[PDB]
């Protein structure tokens, strides 16, 4: 693992059903030369994989997301802004984590729970179990 700029946010508390939007940014050659992707760790429980871009091709990437999160988490690039985003529409009881951001040679890598920078402080998620009814 090697030290690689890391800024992660997004995170926050929401109600079950509701929504956030994650950003992981990094430098500019590390960005588009590695797969980026998005991992989570919930008390008690293993870090896990959530969601992965593979490295740039000439003109594009391709995506993965974890099955438990199919539909709901969309992950993308905006390449102008160096930035990996996680779109979780829908949120459950059961994605509350701090959630990561990391890089690989290659999504196969990161889909296995693979990683090779060291990771930085997270973003914290809180679902919750609802809201007041009006």
């Amino acid at each position: 693992m090697a030290e690689v700029q890391l800024v992660e946010s997004g995170g926050g508390l929401v109600p079950a059903g509701g929504s956030l939007r994650l950003s992981c940014t990094t430098s500019e050659r590390a960005f588009r030369s590695n797969a980026m992707g998005w991992f989570r760790q919930a008390p008690g429980k293993e870090r896990e994989f959530v969601a992965a871009v593979s490295v740039l091709s000439w003109s594009g990437d391709s995506a993965v997301v974890a099955d438990s999160v199919a539909g709901r988490f969309t992950i993308f690039r905006d390449n102008a802004k160096n930035t990996v985003y996680l779109q979780m529409n829908s949120l459950k009881p059961e994605d509350t984590a701090v959630y990561y951001c990391n890089g690989a040679s290659d999504i196969g890598a990161l889909q296995s729970g693979a990683s090779s920078w060291s990771w930085g402080h997270g973003t914290q998620v809180t679902v919750s179990s609802g809201q007041a009814g009006q």
